[PDB]
Order: C-alpha cells, then structure tokens, then sequence
C-alpha cells in the first residue's frame, strides 16, 4: 500500500458517497467546504492546485457547478467523471434557467443508488487495481442507501396528500419532492443573482395563505432571511434548515449523507408535526 488514490469532488454530498465507496484504498477530498454556496462558487489557485495533484475529479454536472468547466481547462491530465449519468432529470420550471435540468438529483435516495454505481464505475475505470474493494464497498453502500427509502416514505406518508406542499427557499428539493409526492413551492428556482426579491416572496405568501401551508424552511448554504420574512407575514412556522447543498463540518449534525437525508426528512415531518 503506496501512496493513496486521491479523488476530488466538487461538493460536499459527492465526497461522502464517493469515500463511501472508496474505503480504505482512496481518500477523497471536496474543493468547497462545508457550508459554501456551491453553484456560483469562485474556485480560488488553490483549487487548482487540489485538483491538479488528484487522480480523478468527479463532479455532478446538470448545471450545478457554473463553474465547473471552466476551472478544470486549466487541469491537466487529470481524468473526470459526471456522476448524474442515466439520471433523468427534473426541469425547472420559472426564471432565466428554465427548462433546463435540476441539479439536484442527490435529494432521491433512488436517483443516489445510481449516483453510487456512476462512481463506482469511474473509480473501477481509473483505479483498476483496486476494482474489487470499490465493487465491494459501493455494494455494501448501495445496500444501505436502498434500506434508506421505505422509514423516510412512510414517515412522510404519514402527512395528509393533499397538505403536502414544500415550501423552501431555493427549488432545490424538486427529486425529494416528486418521490414523496409533494407540490413544490419556493422562492427562487435555482441559486444565482436573484434570491428573495419582490414578486418572489409575494406568489409564496399567496400560496401559503390560499392552501393554509403550516410551514416554510430554509437552506444551509443561503440565508434564512427570505423564509423567515414569509413566516412572519404568514400562519406558516419557520421550520428552520434543511440540509442539500452540503453537509456540515465532520463534528457536526449532518456529516455524511445518509444523515443528510434522514435529517432533511425528519425537520420536515417534524414542520408538519409528524
Ligand atoms: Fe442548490
């Protein structure tokens, strides 16, 4: 056992998935840190020197990383991988990005078993010493993120359909939302220029008060401002942040994603009261 295989990752959420499989025979390391707004990021020299001495770049594509392209030009000889490949996406549906796909696949325990296979694959292709622990360990994984999905449905069953309304500051829980049978309302489609203007806060007020929707949430990588404007003004209770463009620090209350998802779940079965 030399020296490590070193993947990097765009984000967060990919980095523990892809160490997931990973284990013991890679390290991998994201290039923006916990808690950073990851869609109109600003990689830095020293993002470039992280990706430089990486093995293997893995990024998600579906018009996440703006950035993305761009930055890894000035990468040489280093192989990458998108890891949303065979997943179908989710337009958005308002704004200057509309009709082209969500980003955020990774909100579907279903759509993260492929996300899982697109890694495993890529690390089998440019680690192929190593191809029966990363075979392993994605299957071991893959194991535990395919248990994930029945508590967290029948937990959000248990909400009366027709009250299931999502109501978050960016759109970005439209593959959560679709697989739990929510309708979907936020106050911006996707993070860029335009986060919580008129006419954006105003439709939502409008929506809650039509439907009488018993809660709102914010993200963990923008500001709750927005959403606790909108509870203020509303019957709605603010139900603090759900967790999707990044985990927390390694210490603490989201570190891996399997606790993402579990925690974006629970603060939203508890906004509903259970
Ligand atoms: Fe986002």
């Amino acid at each position: 056992t030399a020296k490590k295989f070193k993947v990097v990752t765009t984000f967060t959420i990919i980095q523990d998935i892809a160490q997931n499989i990973a284990g013991d025979v890679a390290v991998v390391e994201s290039i923006t840190k916990p808690g950073a707004e990851i869609h109109d990021y600003q990689p830095t020299p020293r993002d470039i020197v992280k990706a430089q001495s990486a093995d293997l770049i893995l990024w998600n594509g579906m018009n996440l990383e703006r950035w993305f392209e761009k930055f890894f030009e000035s990468i040489k000889d280093v192989p990458s991988a998108v890891v949303t490949a065979g997943i179908t996406p989710l337009p958005i549906r308002e704004g200057p990005y509309s009709g082209i796909a969500n980003p955020h696949a990774w909100m579907s325990p279903s759509n993260a078993l492929i996300y899982i296979e697109n890694i495993r694959k890529a690390l089998v292709e440019h680690d192929p010493a190593h191809a029966e622990t990363y075979n392993r360990n994605a299957q071991a994984y893959a194991e535990k993120i395919k248990a994930l999905d029945a508590p967290l449905r029948e937990r959000l069953s248990r909400i009366p359909a027709e009250q299931r309304w999502l109501v978050t500051s960016e759109g970005a829980f439209s593959y959560l939302a679709k697989d739990y049978g929510f309708k979907e309302v936020y106050l911006w489609p996707i993070n860029a220029e335009q986060q919580g203007i008129p006419q954006q806060v105003r439709h939502v007020i409008d929506i809650i008060r039509e439907n009488k929707i018993p809660v709102v949430f914010s993200e963990s990588t923008i500001s709750d401002k927005p959403a606790k404007q909108v509870s203020k003004e509303t019957g709605a209770q603010y139900g603090g942040v759900l967790y999707v463009d990044s985990l927390s620090g390694e210490k603490g209350p989201v570190p891996t994603y399997i606790s993402l998802i579990n925690m974006t779940v629970d603060t939203i079965a508890k906004g509903f009261g259970q």
